[PDB]
């Protein structure tokens, strides 16, 4: 529906931060996926970031390579907003990537950017991305939702 109602949407950040970012033993091709984060309650639907400090291919190697999977969905295919940026040493938001556009996500499915930040000026002291060696990610991930609102307050049903 582009002209008229849009509806609710479910979102919620989660701070990643990476102590001894700089100590990675990664390949250029491995990747380091974090655990589950949820909006709050233990939803069925969960996330997971792949960053990728030693790079993925030749080409951003130099760079990192950060992308968002979805560890695990309870409907087939789900749509969502995803943001990744950097908090400096005094957490503030710096060389972050934010697109206005949902992109399909399903079970195994990774999306993201292959060029994110030169991993050269993270570990540069002018910005000070890694006071002590730590990556800060701040990720941000927003579900669309049509005014749907699930209410529980059910029966004990106990005995």
């Amino acid at each position: 529906g582009s002209s008229g109602s849009s509806g609710k949407v479910v979102k919620f950040s989660y701070m990643w931060t990476i102590n001894n970012f700089s100590f990675c033993r990664e390949e250029m091709g491995e990747v380091i996926k974090s655990s589950t984060f949820s909006s709050g309650a233990n939803d069925k639907l969960k996330w997971c970031l792949r960053v990728n400090p030693k790079g993925l291919d030749e080409e951003s190697k130099d760079y990192l390579s950060l992308y968002l999977l979805l560890v695990s969905c309870p409907k087939s295919e789900v749509r969502a907003k995803f943001k990744f940026s950097i908090l400096n040493a005094k957490g503030e938001e710096t060389k972050a990537m934010e697109s206005q556009r949902a992109y399909r996500f399903v079970q195994g499915k990774d999306w993201g950017f292959k060029k994110f930040i030169r991993r050269d000026f993270l570990l540069d002291e002018a910005n000070g991305l890694l006071p002590d060696d730590k990556l800060t990610l701040f990720c941000e991930v927003s579900v669309v939702q049509d005014s749907v609102n699930i209410s529980g307050q059910s029966g004990p049903s106990s005995g």
